[PDB]
């Protein structure tokens, strides 16, 4: 990554694919401690040991 502290801050970041495009949204799986995806991240699927596939995201808008 690469970016500049003048003018920008805490910008519309995934956490995984942490994106840079103000295209997806803010999307907290429902039952878990800290998972958040994106669009993208939906659209394709993400999941592992702790997240399951099964696990579905509800839309929010803190980010
Ligand atoms: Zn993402
Ligand atoms: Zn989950």
């Amino acid at each position: 990554g690469s970016s500049g502290s003048s003018g920008v801050f805490h910008p519309v970041e995934c956490s995984y694919c942490h994106s840079e495009s103000m295209m997806g949204f803010r999307y907290r799986c429902q039952q878990c401690h800290n998972y958040q995806l994106c669009q993208d991240c939906f659209w394709r699927g993400h999941a592992g040991g702790s997240h399951s596939n099964q696990h579905q995201m509800k839309e929010y808008t803190s980010w």
